């Protein structure tokens, strides 16, 4: 299952930020909760946008709905892990890789979906390296259990966005991929390179946070 999750991203989840993780694990769920509404907004977008786009329409507010769902969930955990909804701004990820996407249509959907793509990948394959390492302590163990449950839904969604992309691309698979293998760098530059800020897509964390604990 992770096989594939793992082959399409351009580097794992550094160990720096799982040992960040389980010390914050409040401000992890709620910037989860929020990046569950993000994608919701991500795929509404879409369906204001494109609605000559017939599969796109029917697979993203399939989609829009479960992030919505998965919002919801996450709001349960919190309540009753008794986790106050604080404010937590955005990581720097989305919107780096949303100043990626080319004016130029249809190149612009494309980016977009591919976008996409990496970013539900990157949560299932960091899902997955958290499941685990939650699993360890009581507290978490329910914490764990969701995550491993969204692994299947976040591979279904990174397969549907990169389907998406695919179909949508106008020119050559070999030009797809290059622009797959740029993204790739981008994303991969995000998740490796120091953070000083620790959220569910935050890259390694900086000398200054890790003195922070
Ligand atoms: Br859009
Ligand atoms: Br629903
Ligand atoms: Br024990
Ligand atoms: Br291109
Ligand atoms: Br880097
Ligand atoms: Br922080
Ligand atoms: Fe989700
Ligand atoms: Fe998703």
């Amino acid at each position: 299952l992770l096989a594939p999750i793992k082959a399409f991203l351009g580097c794992e989840t550094p160990q720096s930020w799982l040992q960040f993780a389980t010390q914050d694990i409040e401000t992890l769920l709620i910037d989860h909760a929020n990046c569950e509404k993000k994608a919701a907004a991500t795929a509404l977008n879409l369906l204001f946008r494109y609605v000559e786009r017939k599969e796109l329409l029917t697979n993203l507010s399939q989609l829009a709905r479960e992030e919505l769902l998965h919002f919801e969930q996450v709001c349960e955990y919190m309540e009753n892990m008794g986790i106050p909804y604080k404010h937590v701004p955005s990581s720097r990820y989305a919107s780096s890789l949303r100043k990626q996407v080319r004016n130029e249509e249809p190149y612009r959907l494309v980016d977009i979906l591919i976008i996409g793509a990496f970013i539900e990948a990157r949560s299932c394959e960091r899902f997955a390296a958290l499941a685990p390492l939650l699993e360890t302590q009581p507290e978490t163990q329910e914490l764990a259990r969701y995550y491993r449950f969204l692994l299947k839904s976040e591979s279904r969604h990174f397969e549907d966005y990169l389907a998406l992309a695919t179909q949508y691309f106008p020119d050559t698979e070999a030009d797809l991929h290059a622009r797959i293998a740029e993204i790739r760098e981008c994303e991969r530059e995000l998740i490796e390179s120091e953070d000083t800020e620790f959220r569910f897509h935050s890259g390694s964390p900086a000398p200054a946070l890790r003195a922070g604990i």
